[PDB]
C-alpha cells in the first residue's frame, strides 16, 4: 500500500518553529512530510506526519492566544492540511488543504484552556490520522489550576493506535496493531518521543519520591477510546480535557474518548518503577504501557 | 434473512399522535411498523421501526408529566413494545408485547429533565434494537438551563449504526456497516431525517454567523459509544444527559455510552460548512458525519 | 490450551480471611488457585481465581486502613500477584509475584473513598485478568455520601467478560465470548455469585416497592468499557468511582471505562421486575443482562 512517489521516502525531522509576535498572538510554523518510524522493534511505518514526529511536536500557547499557523507540504503528491481542537474557526475556509510543495497561513483564536487534539483535515481524516497526522495542542489556562502550587513535576503523555501500513479497510474495520504512548517535551531535559511500544518502557519517565506528579494527556485515537490509569496510585484530582471547572477527585482510571484530553495529578508515596496504562488490556499488550521510575532523588 | 411474512411489505409513515390531556398528562400514540429506509446510497433496509422513521419520531414533554402510551402494532408477525428511559416503571408489567395487528395502552411518569432513549423491549433487544427500534424522548426541565438566554437556535441530532441486515451473529459480533446521524424535528421547518450516511452532507443543519447554537443529542447504539464532536469550534457548556445539574464546560469532545445523551451548546464565529463527527473516525468513515452550514444571514 | 500442571486440577473455594488489627489497620489473606467454574450453561471454565471466586472476593476497608495483605499461590506451577486499585504503592516492591506454594505478604495503605478494582500484576496482566484474576475492594467514605440517609437497600454488581480459554490471541484481538455479571455479598443473606451468564437471572437480586436501592459497580473489564443502566428508573444520584465529591444527579445510563467504578443509586416505584444491563446490547445478549425482583414486601 506505498504510494509510488513515496518509495524511498524518508523525510529528516525539521523542528518545530514557534514565536510569540504579540502579547497575545504567536507564529506557528509546521511540516507535513513523510517519515519513517520504528513503532515496534523491527516495524518501520512510513508515517504522514508533522515535522517528522507520530505524534506531532507539542505546541503550547497562552488561552488567548490567537494562533498565525504555517504548513509547508513536502509530500511530493498528497495534500494535507490542520485542525487544531482548540481553535474556533472556519473549516470549510482555515482548515482547507495545503498542495504538495506549497505552503499556506490560517490565523484563528485559541480562546479556550485545555490539552486539545490536532490533526489533519484531508478527507478521509481517518487515513491521515492512522497514518500519523495527530498532536496535541495545550492552552494555558489564565488563572492555572487550583492545585498548581501542589504539583512538583509534570510531563505530556499522547495515546495513538497503529495499523496495517495505509490500508482503508484495516483502518474501518480491523482491531489495532499496536495502541501506543509517547511523550512530548514541556521544559529543556524532558524526553521527546514518537508513538512506539517500547520507549518509555526501556527509558522510563523519572521522579522522585513523594512528589505529585502532573501528566497532561490526549488520546488521539483514531479509533478507541482510553480507560487512563497509573498503577501504585490514585489521581488526587483530574480536570476533564483540561479546563479547569470540569474537576473531579480520588479517580482510578479516567475515560477519554477518542481526542479526549484530561490534566491528572497524582502523588507517587514510594521508590520504584510505575507502569501507566490503558486499562482497555487487550490494548496494554498491544504496546499501550509507559513507566514511570521513582527514585529517592528524582536521578536515574 | 428476510421473515417471508416481511417479504415486499413496505408500510408508509405513519404521523405520531401526541395530545396534551391535563397540565401534567399527555397522550402518545406511535405504531411498529415494517419500512424500507435508504440507509446508505443504493442500499436499503427493510426497517424494525416506529411509525416508519428510524431512529424514531422526536418525542418532546415538560418534567413530571404523566406519558399515556398507545403502541399500534402493524407488524404482521413480530411482536414489539416500547422502553422509555425517561420513565419509572415496572418493566415486567408496563414495557410488555403487543402482539401484531393489536394495540397496548401504558401509563407511566417521566420525573428528569434531560435527553433520554427509547426503544423496543422485547427479547432479544438487540435485534429489535439493530433493526431500527430506537429513538428520542426529551424530558424539558420544569427551570430549564441556566445559558438558556443565551442560546440562539437548537437542533436534535442522535447517532445509531446499522449492521448486516436482520443478522444475529453480525448484530452481537461484527463491526457496524453504517455508523450515521439523523436530525429531528422541533420547530416547524426543522428537518426530519432517518439515520443515513447521506441526507445531513447534502442537506446541511443551518445557522447564521455568530450563534451559540444547542444539540440536544444522543448515541442510541445498539453497541458502540460516541466520541462526539464539532469541528471548528469548542463546547462552551454541557449538560450530561441533559440534566442541568451535570455541568461541564469548554469540552473539546464529549464521552457518550450506548444509549448516552447530551446538551452540547458552542459558538460558531466565522461563515463556512462545520462537520460534526464521532471522533471514532472508523464510524465517521462509515458515515457519520453531518454538516452545519453556517451563513452570515442563516439561509440557504 | 490447558497447562499441563493444571489438567484435571480443580480446587475448591477457600474462604476469604480478613481481621481488623488495629483502628486504621486491616489483614487480609487471599489465595492464588485454580477452580473449574461454570461461566454459561454447559461450559467450564477453568479459572486462575483468587480463593476460587472469579470475580474474586469481596474486600470492605475503610477510608484510612492500611490493608496487610497476604496471598497463598496454590497454584502448582504459575506466579500470580496483587495490585489493589485502591491502594498507594511501589508497584515493584510491593505487587511483586509469589511462587507456586509460597506466601507473600505486602502492607498499603487505602487513602481514598470508593469502588477500586484488584486483580493480578503479573505478566501478561491481560492473561491473568481474562483468566479470571480480577475483583473489587470497597473503601468506606470516612464521613459517607450525602445521601446515605436516603439508601434503603444495597448491593454489589461487577462486569467481567470471557473469551476463549486461555488464548492470548483472542484476549487481544477477539471480540469476547461471554460478558457477565455477579454479585458480592456486603450483609449476611445477600447472595455472591461468579460471573455467569444465567445465576442473576435465574436468583433475582431482591428488593421492595418504593426503595431506593444503591449499587456499588465495577466494570473490571479485561477490554470493554460499559454503559450500565438499570431499566425502569433513572439514577438520582451517582458518585464516579464512588468518590463523594463526583456527585452527578439523573443519569439514565453511566459510561464506566476498564477499570472503572461507581456507586448508583435508583428509586424502583412499582412491583415487577426489572433488567439491570450494560446497554453495549452486543454484550447484553451475550451474558451481561442482571435481574432486579421488586415485591410488595421485598421477599420472594
Ligand atoms: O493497574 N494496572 O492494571
Ligand atoms: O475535528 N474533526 O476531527
Ligand atoms: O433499558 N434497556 O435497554
Ligand atoms: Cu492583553
Ligand atoms: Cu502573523
Ligand atoms: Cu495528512
Ligand atoms: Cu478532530
Ligand atoms: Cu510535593
Ligand atoms: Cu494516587
Ligand atoms: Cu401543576
Ligand atoms: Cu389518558
Ligand atoms: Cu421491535
Ligand atoms: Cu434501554
Ligand atoms: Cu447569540
Ligand atoms: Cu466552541
Ligand atoms: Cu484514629
Ligand atoms: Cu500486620
Ligand atoms: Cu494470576
Ligand atoms: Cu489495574
Ligand atoms: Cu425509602
Ligand atoms: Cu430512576
Amino acid at each position: 500500500n506505498v504510494i509510488a512517489a513515496h518509495k524511498g521516502v524518508n523525510q529528516a525531522p525539521v523542528p518545530l518553529k514557534m514565536e510569540r509576535v504579540g502579547p497575545h498572538d504567536v507564529h506557528i510554523e509546521m511540516t507535513a512530510q513523510i517519515t519513517d518510524i520504528e513503532i515496534d522493534k523491527g516495524k518501520i511505518y512510513k508515517a504522514w506526519t508533522f515535522n517528522g514526529q507520530a505524534p506531532g511536536p507539542l505546541v503550547v500557547v497562552n488561552e488567548g492566544d490567537t494562533i498565525h499557523f504555517t504548513l509547508k507540504n513536502m509530500d511530493p503528491v498528497v495534500p494535507h492540511s490542520m485542525n487544531f481542537h482548540a481553535v474556533h474557526a472556519s473549516p470549510s475556509k482555515d482548515f482547507i488543504d495545503v498542495m504538495p510543495n506549497k505552503s499556506g497561513t490560517f490565523t484563528y483564536p485559541a480562546n479556550k484552556p485545555g490539552v486539545f487534539m490536532y490533526h489533519a483535515a484531508t478527507k478521509p481524516v481517518l487515513q491521515h490520522i492512522a497514518n500519523g497526522m495527530h498532536g496535541v495542542i495545550i492552552v494555558k489556562p489564565k488563572n492555572g489550576y487550583p492545585t498548581d502550587k501542589e504539583v512538583d513535576r509534570e510531563y505530556v503523555l499522547i495515546q495513538n493506535e497503529w495499523y496495517k501500513y495505509n490500508d482503508m479497510n484495516d483502518f474501518q474495520n480491523g482491531v489495532p496493531s499496536y495502541v501506543v504512548f509517547s511523550s512530548k517535551a514541556l521544559k529543556p531535559g524532558d524526553p521527546n518521543t514518537n508513538g512506539d511500544t517500547f520507549t518509555l518502557k526501556e527509558k522510563p519517565l523519572l521522579a522522585k519520591v513523594g512528589e505529585k506528579i502532573r501528566l497532561y494527556i490526549n488520546n488521539v485515537g483514531p479509533n478507541e477510546v482510553s480507560s487512563f490509569h497509573v498503577v501504585g496510585t490514585v489521581f488526587d484530582d483530574v480536570y476533564l480535557d483540561g479546563n479547569p471547572n470540569n474537576h473531579l477527585q480520588g479517580m482510578q482510571t479516567v475515560m477519554l474518548p477518542a481526542s479526549g484530553g484530561a490534566v491528572v495529578e497524582f502523588t507517587v508515596t514510594r521508590p520504584g518503577t510505575y507502569p501507566i496504562v490503558t486499562h482497555q488490556f487487550n490494548h496494554a499488550q498491544k504496546g499501550a504501557v509507559a513507566m514511570l521510575k521513582v527514585t529517592e532523588t528524582g536521578e536515574d
